[PDB]
DNA sequence: AGCGTGGGACC
DNA sequence: TGGTCCCACGC
């Protein structure tokens, strides 16, 4: 809880220093990670991995259930669920 | 569904 | 640093 955003109009605070450094991109719109497909420019490199099988149709997360295929392991969750009643 | 995207964590 | 998950939330 120490590290409190610099930028004046904002307030937000952060217990992780290194949370901070993420969070200061935010406000200087920082996207050093571009998808060589659509040359889209993304803030963090885990969302451009994702990204990318938006176009080659990675999906590496299979439905337990009825083996349904995602690209994010958090759309498999969101579908998993489904199954439920 | 499809998928952007920030916060927390872990390594 | 910086990479990479999970989470969550949003549209
Ligand atoms: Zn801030
Ligand atoms: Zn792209
Ligand atoms: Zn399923």
């Amino acid at each position: 809880r120490p590290y409190a955003c610099p930028v004046e109009s904002c307030d937000r605070r952060f217990s992780r220093s290194a949370d901070l450094t993420r969070h200061i991109r935010i406000h200087t719109g920082q996207k050093p990670f571009q998808c060589r497909i659509c040359m889209r420019n993304f803030s963090r490199s885990d969302h451009l991995t994702t990204h990318i099988r938006t176009h080659t149709g990675e999906k590496p997360f299979a439905c337990d259930i009825c083996g349904r295929k995602f690209a994010r392991s958090d759309e498999r969750k969101r579908h998993t669920k489904i199954h439920l009643r």
